[PDB]
């Protein structure tokens, strides 16, 4: 599959390249990443080499969520209307 979807995916693609300081999230590779409404959100799972650099990719969407954001406001331009979340596993999948 891919759709739309695999194109918001690659959106994100376009901009890590020569975006994101110091390539990082370049390495990420989501496999998931749930997209929100349509452009709303989007739930990356984030999947580097074995979420042993997630640190560095994770953190490095930190600061990218503005490129990222972007992304999505080419489109729309609105607050509430357009944005990426990290994730990494449902923030944890438990409890605690």
């Amino acid at each position: 599959k891919e759709r739309l979807e695999n194109d918001i995916i690659r959106l994100i693609n376009r901009t890590v390249i020569h975006e994101i300081y110091n390539e990082t999230v370049k390495t990420g590779h989501v496999t998931h990443v749930k997209l929100s409404d349509d452009l709303l959100h989007v739930t990356v799972y984030l999947d580097c080499y074995n979420r042993e650099q997630i640190d560095r990719v994770v953190g490095a969407f930190n600061q990218a969520k503005g490129v990222f954001s972007r992304v999505l406001a080419h489109n729309l331009y609105l607050a509430k209307a357009v944005q990426i979340h990290f994730v990494k596993d449902k923030a944890i999948d438990n409890a605690m």
